[PDB]
């Protein structure tokens, strides 16, 4: 039925290794990882907000996120259906050793606009 848990074995797959590897192999994906990192930052710091819900994600996406959190030290939880992902802000949650913005230092071009721009609201 079920056996085995996280305890006797903690140190294993070096998360970083995975992330960094993805940044090199998938130089296009980085874009996303970066965005999430930003929101996650403003969130963690934001005390007013305790929990944060994420929009419906795909099989891959969901995975990517789950990783980022585990790296920052945050636990994720699935909703009644689990379709989406919800994370909270706990003490264990702290800043890592290095950020992704440190690997993309001295960029060439970037598109960051927060005006007359929406995401796309969907009605039932």
């Amino acid at each position: 039925g079920s056996s085995g848990s996280s305890g006797t074995d903690s140190t294993g797959i070096d998360l970083h290794e995975f992330l960094v590897n993805t940044l090199k192999k998938n130089p296009r994906d980085r874009m996303m990882l970066l965005k999430l990192e930003q929101e996650i930052l403003e969130f963690i710091n934001d005390n007013n907000n305790q929990f944060k819900k994420f929009p419906q994600m795909t099989s891959y996406h969901r995975m990517l996120l789950h990783r980022v959190a585990a790296y920052f030290g945050m636990d994720h939880n699935v909703d009644q259906t689990g379709k989406a992902v919800i994370i909270n802000k706990t003490s264990n949650t702290r800043i890592p050793e290095q950020r992704f913005s440190e690997h993309i230092k001295d960029e060439k071009n970037t598109e960051f606009q927060q005006r007359f721009i929406l995401s796309g609201p969907s009605s039932g």
